[PDB]
């Protein structure tokens, strides 16, 4: 049972591989809380991992 989503609060531009890449405007579908400070989820057509600090929990 997880629902929640995330919102990223500023851009970002990973260039290392293993992180998930996005920019400001975008949300994630939190798949599950690996971590309290790293997150799994999907977003389209990419996935990975992503920093918990960086985005805020908006409303499932």
């Amino acid at each position: 049972g997880e629902e929640m989503l995330v919102q990223a609060l500023y851009d970002f531009v990973p260039q290392e591989s293993g992180e998930l890449d996005f920019r400001r405007g975008d949300v994630i579908t939190v798949t599950d809380r690996s971590d309290e400070n790293w997150w799994n989820g999907e977003i389209g057509n990419r996935k990975g991992i992503f920093p918990a600090t960086y985005v805020t929990p908006y409303h499932s």
